[PDB]
C-alpha cells in the first residue's frame, strides 16, 4: 500500500537525450533512430522561422550525444519542431510512438540540461493546456512521456514558460498544446479548472489505501453533481468519465455517482483539518489509469 | 521556475534490477558486478536465517535478468541482505556506492516487480526510520538511491510494510533502518515528527519561486523556535541545520532564523486557505540540497 506521485522509469528516454547547439542557444534534443527533434526556436535571429531556417546550414547545428559529436546531414521543420537528420542512428532508440494527449492526461517529464537528465516527475496536461512543470533556462527540448509495456509514447516537448510560472510546449510533431505560439510576445495561460475525473480517481486511490473518512451515504445525479462542480471551477464530468471510472468503482464497491456525492460534500465543506493520501488539497493529477497502475503493480519491459 | 517532487533519473538503476526466485517467493534483486543483492527473507521455511540458509543450495536461487537466467555460484548473508555470487558481471553496472543515510535525507525509489521497474518516486527517511512508500507484494528488493554526478549511491532496499501502511527496509549492507527486524512478529513504526530543516528548505524553494506571502518582519531565537517546534511535533533545529540552510538563506536574503519566524507563525495560525508551492500542508520531504539542485538545474552524467 501507499500512494505516491509516481513517474515512469526514465531510462529508455535518458538514452535518447542529446545537446543541440545553434548559435548562442543550447537546449535538449530527442535522438530517435537518425533524427534529433528539438524546438525550432533554437535557430538564429516576431520571428519568421521559414526565413530563419532557410538561412541555416547543417554545420550550424552542434549535436552532442555524450562525448560524441553527431553530424547533421539534413534538417526540416515540422510545425514548431526542428528535425535534424544525423548520420548515426541512436542504438538506444526504444520502441516509441508520438502521441498528442488530451487535457487531463498525465505524463512523466524528464527534465534535462545540456542533454543530461536532471530529474523526473509526473505532470498533467492542464485543462488550459499548460503544464505545471519545473523548468529552468536550458530545459527546452526536455520531453514528457508515458510508457506502455515496452513502448515509449512521447507526448510533450518543452518550449517556454509563461508569466504565471507554468509551462507551454508541443507534441513531438511540433503542434503546441493550447493557443500558444513560439514567439516572445505577450501570452497568458487562460483560467484553469480542476480535472474532476482525476479527483474521483484519487478518491478511489484513497479508499483502496484505507482512507474512507470522506465517504457518505448520499448519492447524486450527474446533472446535480456537475452543477456543483461548475460552481467550484471543476471540469464537467461526462458519462465517458463515469464509464472510465468503472473498474475503480467495481474494485471498491463505491458507485461512481456515490463518490461524486462525496466529492460534492468535500467541495462544500472542505476537509476540516483532515488529509487524504497525505494531501490537504483535492489532488487532480492522477488519472484513473494511474491509480489502477500504481495500486496493482503494472511494470514495463 | 516551478517546483516538483522530483526523482533522480532511474536508468542507471533500471539496468541493475533482476528477478530473484527461491521456493515460492519472488522478489527483486540488485545486480552490481557479479553479485545480486536481495532481502534475505527470500529464503525458505521467528525465522533463524543462519539455519535456513545453511540448508540452501545455489541452484535453489533462480535469478532472471531480462530473458537471461543467471547462474548462482555462491551465496552469503550480510546482516539482512543475501548476496548471490553469479557467474556473469552486470555490464550495465554503474559507478556506485552503498550509503547508510540519516533520517531526514531524501532518495528516489525505483519500484519494481519481477525485476521490472514499475515507477519512480521521491521519498524521505522519516525520523522514525520508516518511509512512506508505495509498495505492493513483490516489491521487496526495490532500492532507493541518490545520484551524484555519475555515481549511484544506493541507500535503501525494501523489505516489509508495517500496519500503518508505511515501509521498512535496510541499507544495502542489510542493516535495517530503525528498530525493525525481518520477522513477521508485531512491530510498529513509532511516533513520527516533521523534518524541520526540510520544511525550511521548502519555504526557501517557495520564495525562490515567487511565493512570499508567509514571510514576516519578525525574527526568533533558535531556542525560542525549538520551543514552538516541539509543541507541534517538529524535529529540533540544530545549528548544523541553520548552517546547512546557509546557501539558501544567502540566495534569498532571508536569514534562517527569519524563516524560522515565518514557520512559527505558519505553525501557530495555519495557512488560512492559502497554499505554498501547490501544497496546503507544510512539506518536509525536500532537503536543502534538493531545493538547490532543482532550483539551479544540476544534472548527472
Ligand atoms: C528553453 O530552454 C527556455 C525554457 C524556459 C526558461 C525559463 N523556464 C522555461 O521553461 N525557453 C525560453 O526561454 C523561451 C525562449 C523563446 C520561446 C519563444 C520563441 C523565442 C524563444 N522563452 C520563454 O519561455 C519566455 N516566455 C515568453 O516569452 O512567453 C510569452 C510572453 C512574452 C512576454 C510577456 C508575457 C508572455 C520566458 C523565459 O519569459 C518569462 C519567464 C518572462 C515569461
Ligand atoms: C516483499 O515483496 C513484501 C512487500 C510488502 C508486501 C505489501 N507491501 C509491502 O511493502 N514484504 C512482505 O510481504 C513481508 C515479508 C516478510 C518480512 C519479514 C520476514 C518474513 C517475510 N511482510 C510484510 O511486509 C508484512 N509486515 C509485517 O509482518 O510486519 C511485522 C508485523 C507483524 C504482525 C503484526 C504487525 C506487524 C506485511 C505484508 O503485513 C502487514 C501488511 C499486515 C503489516
Amino acid at each position: 500500500s501507499g500512494f505516491r506521485k509516481m513517474a515512469f522509469p526514465s531510462g529508455k528516454v535518458e538514452g535518447c537525450m542529446v545537446q543541440v547547439t545553434c548559435g548562442t542557444t543550447t537546449l535538449n534534443g530527442l535522438w530517435l533512430d537518425d533524427v534529433v527533434y528539438c524546438p525550432r526556436h533554437v535557430i538564429c535571429t516576431n520571428p519568421n522561422y521559414e526565413d530563419e531556417l532557410i538561412r541555416k546550414s547543417n554545420h550550424n547545428f552542434l549535436v552532442q550525444a555524450g562525448n560524441v559529436q553527431l553530424r547533421v546531414i539534413g534538417h526540416s521543420m515540422q510545425n514548431c519542431v526542428l528535425k535534424l537528420k544525423v548520420d548515426t542512428a541512436n542504438p538506444k532508440t526504444p520502441k516509441y510512438k508520438f502521441v498528442r494527449i488530451q487535457p487531463g492526461q498525465t505524463f512523466s517529464v524528464l527534465a534535462c540540461y545540456n542533454g543530461s537528465p536532471s530529474g523526473v516527475y509526473q505532470c498533467a496536461m492542464r485543462p488550459n493546456f499548460t503544464i505545471k512543470g519545473s523548468f529552468l533556462n536550458g530545459s527546452c527540448g526536455s520531453v514528457g512521456f508515458n510508457i506502455d509495456y515496452d513502448c515509449v509514447s512521447f507526448c510533450y516537448m518543452h518550449h517556454m514558460e509563461l508569466p504565471t510560472g507554468v509551462h507551454a510546449g508541443t507534441d513531438l510533431e511540433g503542434n503546441f498544446y493550447g493557443p500558444f505560439v513560439d514567439r516572445q510576445t505577450a501570452q497568458a495561460a487562460g483560467t484553469d479548472t480542476t480535472i474532476t475525473v482525476n479527483v474521483l480517481a484519487w478518491l478511489y486511490a484513497a479508499v483502496i489505501n484505507g482512507d474512507r473518512w470522506f465517504l457518505n451515504r448520499f448519492t447524486t445525479t450527474l446533472n446535480d453533481f456537475n452543477l456543483v462542480a461548475m460552481k467550484y471551477n471543476y471540469e464537467p464530468l461526462t458519462q465517458d468519465h463515469v464509464d472510465i471510472l468503472g473498474p475503480l468503482s467495481a474494485q471498491t464497491g463505491i458507485a461512481v455517482l456515490d463518490m461524486c456525492a462525496s466529492l460534492k460534500e468535500l467541495l462544500q465543506n472542505g476537509m476540516n483539518g483532515r488529509t487524504i493520501l497525505g494531501s490537504a488539497l483535492l489532488e487532480d493529477e492522477f488519472t484513473p489509469f494511474d491509480v489502477v497502475r500504481q495500486c496493482s503493480g503494472v511494470t514495463f519491459q
